[PDB]
């Protein structure tokens, strides 16, 4: 019963969003990435309830959001979510994120500079100077050479349409392979939901074609090359989480990486895919709630 | 990695287990009755990346000695602070339950510098009759009614000794009749092992006898009632965990009780019973853990 879903029309077309917790707590914003939902959150958010009030956005053309007629490139996608922000009137949010939701936290940091009381991430996005450096890890291969093949696929002209536009491979193959636990049906039901279509699959396909890999494309790596800088900068809290053997973010990197930034915690999961939510809602939203309690706490008096 | 360490103190010796490493803040772990530092093992490992976890075995407990003592509330309270001097703890966040809650008001109200943070559940407070031990609405009133009579039992002069001292009923009925899940052979075994003989049972028999309850003792009632006024006015951080129904917290308890505090953050962990740690080990130590990072980042962007 605890969550609802709404809708703000924006933009021409319509965000949806979950939401729960008390409406004057501090905003707690939940940033899915391809090819997920608000959903992926379901477990997460009643944890976090308590001390946050909860916003979950389905990015446009995913989930119950609108599915209109434009290119679904990462700028497109950053341009629907500070719509429905700007439409709630959020201008200060603990930001959650994993995949191309934290693509888009960086992005909202880095041109909202005093948006971010906190980030929560995990299996984030980067700019990768070459296909070596997508799913890079050193435990004894087989696995990350046939994700790097999988999307070098996506990336392909023809290939990445019947794979993804014919076939949904990105929501039917690559999704469940990405989470250890065994999905339920209804739990593959709702996660196919929005992509009944060949047409409305295409924000799938568009998300692999703008990972920010050799250089290509110029724009979202400049993008997020400029936002990883201004991660770098910011003085907010950060929590990272980390699975092993970690896709996007193996445990050593997330060790390496955090050193590089101000007042990021890392927490060691265990094993999991590239989705954590799946594997570990409970360890990720009782971390999060804890540590936005401590924030709030020393933060205020 | 824990390990198991031990400490001279005042007339005995104390147990403690660690874990963590030795220059992040100290996080100190309180047992209750009838428990040792035990109990918190699979949750000291959760808190580890971020804290120095010490958790002490209380005097008459765990792995601590047996000195020729009452074993009063005071007894306890005068042991973990030579402890805590001992290994030179300044700072500390406290995580606490059942005396160790009792424990954790009592050091906070004496040296308020100390806390960092504190996080509690199922708590001592000074109650003014028998229908507030236990008070839930929830028609397992059976339960509530059965507990409320044993405590009274405990407290009966003769019958206290017979139940505890001869039958061990502390260790035997109300450590696992206040668990949800089957503690294993090996789980009943550690929580055993310091009680094996009669003599040993003592520490376990004094505490519900020191529980305040209609001002008596009086003593403990004070101690009890002036560390609950420093709670309340106190400024650091809190996490309070709740279970349902509740023993000594009832989940609409916790929430009137967040409003007389500052900062304090109620986590609902759902079903379980007033050993919260046996049931909610990876939640509770992944709140701490989340909760500690917090306060430590946004202290260091501030100073
Ligand atoms: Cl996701
Ligand atoms: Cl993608
Ligand atoms: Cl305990
Ligand atoms: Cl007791």
């Amino acid at each position: 019963a605890d969550i609802s879903l709404h809708h703000r029309a924006v933009l021409g077309s319509t965000m949806a969003y979950r939401e729960t917790g008390r409406s004057d707590a501090p905003h707690v914003l939940f940033l899915h990435g391809n090819p997920t939902s608000s959903y992926i959150w379901r477990n997460i958010m009643p944890l976090v309830a308590p001390v946050g009030h909860c916003i979950a956005p389905d990015l446009i053309g995913y989930g119950q959001s609108g599915k209109p007629d434009i290119s679904y490139r990462f700028f497109d996608q950053a341009d629907y979510l500070d719509a429905l922000i700007d439409e709630l009137g959020i201008a200060s949010a603990y930001l959650v994120a994993q995949d191309w939701g934290t693509a888009l936290a960086f992005h909202l940091a880095a041109r909202r500079p005093q948006l971010v009381r906190g980030l929560a991430f995990m299996e984030f996005i980067r700019p990768m100077r070459d296909w070596s450096d997508f799913h890079q890890h050193d435990v004894a291969q087989d696995h990350a050479e046939a994700a790097r093949e999988t999307f070098r696929k996506f990336r392909t002209p023809g290939v990445g349409e019947a794979m993804i536009l014919d076939n949904n491979a990105f929501v039917e193959r690559v999704l469940p392979g990405s989470i250890l636990r065994t999905l339920s049906e209804e739990e593959m039901a709702a996660y196919r939901a929005p992509f009944a279509t060949r047409e409305s699959r295409m924000p799938t396909l568009m998300l692999p074609r703008e990972l920010p890999i050799a250089g290509e494309p110029a724009d979202v790596t400049q993008a997020l090359t400029a936002a990883h800088a201004a991660l770098a900068a910011s003085t907010y809290p950060k929590l990272l989480f980390v699975g092993s053997p970690g896709a996007l973010v193996s445990p050593a990197f997330a060790a390496e990486f955090a050193k590089t930034l101000k007042h990021c915690a890392v927490i060691q999961l265990g094993a999991g895919g590239h989705y954590l939510q799946e594997d570990h809602p409970e360890a990720i939203g009782r971390s999060v709630a804890g540590w936005i309690a401590g924030i709030e706490a020393a933060s205020a008096q």
